């Protein structure tokens, strides 16, 4: 349950290139995962909304970027109880898209 590990990273804000570029980027991010399962579900997310959502979407899809794995997995199939929800979720419609999304992934329709 969970991997509670502390990274050394540095928060870059900048973005100087084509829209697509940051789509793929985005999405490249996204298939850079410690863990199949959020590997997957990030996936099949990213390759389908951020075709979909506007730069300011994708900015709060970047703030999905920034969280591990395993809390990301546990949010999206509402195991509040391993990792709580935080308030940057709590009234987040990109977390609700990506639960909305695990419900379905493989069942259209």
């Amino acid at each position: 349950m969970g991997h509670h590990h502390h990274h050394h990273s540095h928060m870059i804000k900048r973005t100087n290139e084509p829209l697509d570029k940051k789509r793929a980027r985005l999405i490249y991010q996204s298939r850079k995962r410690g863990i199949l399962e959020t590997d997957l579900l990030l996936s099949g997310f990213a390759a389908k909304y951020l075709k979909k959502m506007n730069e300011e979407e994708l900015e709060e899809y970047d703030s999905l970027l920034n969280e591990l794995d395993w809390d990301i997995y546990y949010w999206a199939t509402k195991n509040f109880k391993t990792s709580p929800l935080p308030d940057k979720w709590a009234n987040s419609k990109l977390l609700k898209q990506l639960q909305e999304f695990s419900e379905n992934k493989e069942k259209e329709i």
